[PDB]
């Protein structure tokens, strides 16, 4: 007869301001545009219909210990609610399951009109039920003998429409140029103009080429993103018996259960999964509903993306500079510490796991170069698609161009300072001398 | 013809004489141009989602840029139409066509916001796609179950019960009148409910209360996991009890682990009900994302047999006319262009089967009337909180929607069943003043 | 240059008294008998040999930062020595590398005639990587 | 599987005990500088070099990492020596299974030995072990750690 039927506001149970979180708890930080409730409803609805709540009391409540289970918003500092979930309400290495409950069905009620998860504190003990990356910064240096300075890449262009030995003679000329390695677009899977087999192979033929002849290591991340897990699995041995040592993978596309079983297997062949963001713009790009990009790169390394595009901010691609910084620290660092100029509301332990690759890609030339590295610095990708093929002589010297600019700006030396000595560096500096983006700190 | 540096991406991608083809996939695109003319910024989303770079590269030499480029043939105010050449697409694959369509145009400095309002999908796309193995006849036919409605209920509370006392729920809610009961879309396995002993006490209910009743009842087990190999794993124990249906996160978990569990589940003759948690991040906001309707039809294609829809009058967000439109891209075979259903082309499913629309969240005995007016009969309604709020249990609530549907559904009303059933009575009372904002 | 070749004690950098545990670390309670060194120089041995040290300094000390990985007797209650164990010392989910390093060696020590473990404080972020039953 | 004798054939060392050695620190070095040591110490004159007891695959060295840039160090110091040389990888783990995975690893890296706890893993798992490791022509080198624990007191 604890049970009293009927409609009561969320906030009756899930309105906790007295509540001290623990370091077991998962922590959100919600940004709330209430709908015809209150601030506090609004955030204590995002809490139960998280958590255990409905709309309305349930006898089978009195079943089990809701105060124990219940997440509990246990701040609100104007449009941002802090809330709170005990430990037990997550299934162990599932980000599908944090998905599931925090994002599930919280955005869609028409007690708030935008809803807007800013970040997540992931707790330590929840942290090390993942398997982080396997491969990781460090040791792609080592496998590939590349140190102190930024790796360079660059999407094959055009996006579509290139057969597969066109494809390969891209490769090899921006390879042989000067690029570390080279990408498949995110969209080329395998379709009539370039079957994934004829692609895959004619390209590794063509790294293997580029790094005898060069006497450097080089790769090209084939695109095993595909309708199927299964099939993606596929694709990712095909490039294995290839002698490929990596992939690249559209993670949010396919899935972040598809994307377990694809880290999973890459690390039992010893081969490197690059990790290439596309739609996230769908759901993380606007401030007042959606998923920060922050988020994502937690859930992203914990599953265990060795890489993951991070934004140029000064390319074509909306970004903001502070916002950037944090989602570098996310990938890179052990322990980040809450900072709200870089968006992070909480500190987060990473628990030893390995560190991501941030990757700046999309619309950036020679002349960005400065301040990509004052961004980055020097743990990270450069890609130069465009940049690289928009070169007036074509691929090769695009490469040569790019590679010139970055070891040049990476060890002090102005782009000024290598262009006396580069005349390839010296045409990308006029071709795209007035090519800018809007840049926001 | 090779010209070095930037060119605007309207002079090779706006193309207002291009005639669509019946092969091509045609976008409508809602948008919001930023520091660029519409025009402009059509093309740019054109480009970036097909051929196209930010500037010329010489590659383009080597193939047809003009065969491949997908097109911007017409702009009606905001709204961009795109076709895009049948040869840009692998087949039978959402997660492609998501690559292309939605991968980066999203992000462009160049937009303020974007929407992707509709898809048409070709036929020769849409032949490649299996569609659902069970589908809305089937499962009538499975279930011996026609002419009204199925009816369902979430477990309450959504986390926190043991598998055994879940298993009493499944019990006295299926005995009450409830075709089906479900797992919470985020009850996975967890410290309180590990998935074997949740699915195997919750199989024991459904056979317990179907031979109890003589009637088909069935559970849908949550198989959503961290990766697809041990969603596989999850289905096929639901397999090995007897169960004849699942539940599945298809967006949380990936249209590409959704096709393999499909695949599998159809290997295993049973039903996978979609559970779209996730959507309403990106469905939402006019401004920006995508539209329901796209992502109803790339589940109906990929294979999904159920889909939540919408209650329209429930706790949750939707319209109207928005949900007629994407009720009819679950369960026709040809869907008409109709803006009023926000619907801008024609959509041919090519006699793949239909997939059920599902109504979930909120509701109680008073949307009843509302909710079969929206859907008709080929449809589920959900009532979770409606039927484990009743004020004398699980069981009382299953009567009582069971037999509001019944009702409304032969043509009588809410108050001529009541004067019948007395926990129809205490649900009606309990829930009169219960009502969500209704927009057409 | 750190680098001093030759024994030490292996208290001066296993005795620790000062050290606050953290809710991360798995914390060992050991029974000492000492045979032929101090008490303190008994638990220090334990907590050398069950993590990082050995009989003498290595030059590859320098390679790694031993004051965060290195186990620490931060108390000592008569023959009973309270020890630390940075969780990064453990792979998930195996009592066995547990075993091998808690009674790997160290009960067969000249150093101690006795060696007892008593208890053993498993961090949570350590059991929720267990299955249990 | 192999013995005395038959090691002593496969690595062409006769009349003189072999000479080992356990990478020290015990815990915490990461993958690439055991290879560092692993290479200078069987490059100095050593027959084999050893994981510890305890390294299995942790934080700050995961077993894949360490096994491939160990055996590297092996072959490149055997190489440059004219001389057989190994380095005992620690294939225990908190399974059966998981080590069996290790010692298949191991084996295709073109190691000729493993390293395994048998006491702590146990009798079972080690039967197992040594019975897959004949398969393979591997030598596994027994490690008795947690034995003091009875052995000790008369
Ligand atoms: O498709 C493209 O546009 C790119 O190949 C860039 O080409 P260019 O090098 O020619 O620009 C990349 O996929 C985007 O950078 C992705 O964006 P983000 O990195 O933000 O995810
Ligand atoms: O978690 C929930 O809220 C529900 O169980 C409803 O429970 P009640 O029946 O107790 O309200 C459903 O999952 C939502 O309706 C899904 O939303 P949609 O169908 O809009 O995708
Ligand atoms: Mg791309
Ligand atoms: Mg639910
Ligand atoms: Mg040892």
């Amino acid at each position: 007869d604890a049970y009293k039927a009927g409609v009561r506001a969320y906030a009756v149970d899930y309105y906790v301001p007295d509540y001290i979180p623990q370091d077991t708890d998962l922590l959100c930080a919600f940004r709330i545009q209430p709908r015809g409730v209150d601030m506090i409803e609004a955030a204590a609805a995002v809490a139960a219909e998280s958590s255990t709540g409905t709309w309305t009391e349930v006898w089978s409540n009195q079943l089990t210990d809701i105060d124990f289970y219940k997440a509990k918003v246990y701040a609100i500092t104007g449009d941002i609610a802090y809330i709170a979930y005990p430990l037990d309400l997550f299934e162990e290495n599932s980000v599908v399951n944090i998905m599931s409950s925090i994002v599930g069905n919280v955005f869609g009620f028409k007690a708030v009109g935008a809803l807007r998860l800013e970040d997540m504190r992931i707790p330590l003990a929840l942290v090390k039920t993942f398997p982080g990356p396997r491969v990781g910064i460090y040791d792609e240096r080592v496998w590939s003998n590349k140190w102190d300075r930024p790796l360079i890449g660059g999407t094959v262009k055009p996006k579509l429409g290139l057969s597969p030995k066109a494809y390969s003679t891209i490769i090899y000329e921006c390879l042989s140029g000067g690029l570390d390695t080279s990408k498949d677009d995110e969209n080329m899977n395998s379709q009539p103009f370039s079957r994934w087999r004829d692609r895959f192979m004619y390209a590794q033929e063509a790294v293997d080429r580029a790094a005898a002849e060069t006497n450097e290591f080089k790769g090209h991340w084939h695109n095993v993103t595909a309708g199927s897990t299964e099939e993606s699995l596929r694709r990712l041995e095909y490039a294995y018996e290839l002698g490929s040592r990596m992939v690249m993978f559209d993670f949010l596309t396919a899935g972040f259960a598809a994307s377990a079983d694809i880290f999973k297997r890459a690390g039992e062949l010893d081969m490197i999964v690059h990790c290439h963001r596309a739609m996230h713009a769908v759901f993380t790009r606007q401030a007042n509903h959606g998923i920060a990009m922050r988020v994502v790169a937690k859930w992203l390394r914990l599953t265990g993306g060795d890489h993951l595009h991070t934004g140029t901010v000064v390319g074509k691609l909306e970004g903001s500079w502070n916002d950037t910084l944090g989602i570098i620290d996310i990938l890179r660092e052990r322990y980040v510490k809450a900072n709200l100029e870089h968006g992070l509301y909480f500190d987060q332990d990473f628990g030893g796991l390995k560190a991501s690759w941030p990757v700046a890609s999309g619309g950036i030339h020679v002349h960005h170069v400065p301040d990509l590295l004052k961004i980055y610095g020097n743990d990270a990708f450069f890609l130069f698609g465009g940049g690289t093929h928009g070169h007036p002589d074509g691929s090769r010297a695009g490469a040569i161009a790019n590679r010139a600019a970055v070891e040049a700006v990476s060890a002090g030396q102005t782009l000024q300072q290598a262009a006396r000595s580069c005349p390839e560096l010296r045409k990308s500096l006029e071709l795209w001398a007035d090519v800018k983006f809007e840049v926001v700190q």
